């Protein structure tokens, strides 16, 4: 049997957009059930979070004043965004097709599901990745990623753009002098893997390398083989400098690595 998932049932009697995929939050649609098992998320990552988060990304939750018992408003939480980094937060109804998503981060929009799994959900995408844009480098590094999407789409190369934000903006790490930290969101929403991207000898932990990171591959059903390490925001929003044209050329041809693979020329952490 095939049964409906759960972005169709969350979207029954609402719409969107059909060019950029948007629609005005759905408030009433929040049970207490809703607000109790954000409560809950929210209680559970705040207390695993501290020494493994990178301090911005809990600086942003406070500065952001995301709420701790209830789902977030979206135009209250704007109103601190904009004043920050000029972003804003849009809702969409689940995945959205990629030069949506691109156009709207490459307009200082970020795109976040509306809904809430029961007891890549509005805990994900509200709690793992806005806070972090309130700082302004990181911030800068989603609208120039944004800003590549027309070309790569030219190219054929979305995916290998895709790869880049995967192992960055949903499973990043950052070095810092106090430790290894977290930024990616995808991590930092969730329940375990917050532990073992940090405590186990599994994993590789690989500095940082966009040539690489874009010849290698993800797989979304486990917890990451491979994460990259940066050391500053600013390795990121550097990266997006050149012109990645001839990047993607060179890559159409190559084999990509494996998630649980070594390269040579990685420094491996
Ligand atoms: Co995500």
């Amino acid at each position: 049997f095939v049964v409906p998932d759960i972005t169709t049932r969350k979207n029954v009697g609402l719409s969107h957009d059909a060019n950029d995929f948007t629609l005005p939050q759905p408030l009433d649609r929040y049970s207490a059930e809703d607000h109790a098992t954000w409560a809950t998320l929210y209680q559970r990552q705040c207390k695993l979070l501290p020494g493994r988060a990178c301090d911005e990304f809990l600086e942003g939750l406070e500065r952001l004043e995301v709420d701790a018992d209830r789902v977030p408003d979206f135009n209250k939480l704007n109103e601190k965004l904009m004043a920050a980094t000029g972003w804003k937060i849009v809702a969409v109804p689940g995945l959205i097709p990629d030069d949506v998503f691109f156009e709207h981060l490459a307009n200082r929009r970020f795109p976040v599901t509306w809904w809430l799994r029961e007891p890549p959900d509005v805990f994900h995408n509200l709690f793992g990745h806005v806070p972090l844009l309130i700082n302004p480098v990181f911030a800068d590094y989603l609208e120039a990623y944004g800003k590549g999407g027309v070309k790569a789409k030219a190219l054929g190369a979305l995916p290998m753009l895709a790869r880049l934000y995967w192992y960055t903006v949903e499973f990043g790490l950052i070095n810092t002098p106090a430790g290894m930290r977290i930024y990616g969101a995808g991590i930092l929403s969730s329940k375990s893997e917050s532990i073992y991207c940090l405590d186990s000898a599994s994993p590789n932990r690989v500095g940082f390398d966009l040539m690489r990171i874009m010849n290698t591959r993800y797989r979304i059903d486990t917890f990451q083989k491979t994460y990259f390490v940066i050391d500053s925001f600013k390795q990121l929003f550097d990266a997006t400098a050149p012109d990645f044209a001839p990047l993607y050329l060179q890559l159409a041809d190559a084999q990509p690595w494996g998630a649980g693979d070594i390269a040579p020329d990685d420094l491996v952490l």
